[PDB]
């Protein structure tokens, strides 16, 4: 797949099942999805972002279907805007930025 | 050039001549800079994140020199906390996301 980023590069995904849309963001180190319910087996991470810091619950080892590939990496449930895939999962997909 | 994403994407611009380090950041719409004064002639905007909302000043027009390439391009000002170049940037130079 090539994202050209004329438009927003978003995609949906399978988190755990649960169906997102995300966007696939190279600004992103973390991966951080709002109002999925991965439970109760997590450890508590703040992450800041443009406005500030939010609390996140992590989760490692989720799997993760996205772009016809399977993945399993860490996944932050919190209050974001918008649900992205970071560093984390775009490496793990073997993504590149180009020029 | 290719970015791998293992590590964060940034990069050395000129804004105006000024050089600032800027991460260039496919889940970001618009680019964002802080430390930097381009002037009286803007339009007020706000923007949001993770973490809330930023008062910003967009300018249209700006000169950017990066990866060895000029554009001109929109560009707000704010107390954003990492300097960064969004969609409006990467598509002039020709940047995509792949995998
Ligand atoms: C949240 C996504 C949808 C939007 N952002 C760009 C992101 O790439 C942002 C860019 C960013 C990077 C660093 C600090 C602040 C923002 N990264 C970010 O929030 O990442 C967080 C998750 O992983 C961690 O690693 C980096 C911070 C954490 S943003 O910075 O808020 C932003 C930038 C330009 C924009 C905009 C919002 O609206 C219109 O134009
Ligand atoms: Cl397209
Ligand atoms: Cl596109
Ligand atoms: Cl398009
Ligand atoms: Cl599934
Ligand atoms: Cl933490
Ligand atoms: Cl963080
Ligand atoms: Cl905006
Ligand atoms: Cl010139
Ligand atoms: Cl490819
Ligand atoms: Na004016
Ligand atoms: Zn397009
Ligand atoms: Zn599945
Ligand atoms: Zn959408
Ligand atoms: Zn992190
Ligand atoms: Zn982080
Ligand atoms: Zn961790
Ligand atoms: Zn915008
Ligand atoms: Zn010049
Ligand atoms: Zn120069
Ligand atoms: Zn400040
Ligand atoms: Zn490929």
């Amino acid at each position: 797949p090539q994202f050209s980023l004329w438009k927003r590069p978003v995609v949906t995904a399978y988190i755990e099942g649960q169906p997102v849309e995300v966007l696939l963001d190279t600004g992103a180190d973390d991966s951080i999805v709002a109002g999925i319910e991965l439970g109760n087996n997590y450890s508590p991470k703040i992450v800041g972002g443009i406005g500030g810091f939010i609390n996140t619950k992590e989760y490692k080892n989720v799997e993760i279907e996205v772009l016809n590939k399977k993945v399993r990496a860490t996944i932050m449930t919190g209050d974001t805007p918008i649900n992205i895939f970071g560093r984390n999962i775009l490496t793990a997909l073997g993504m590149s930025l180009n020029l």
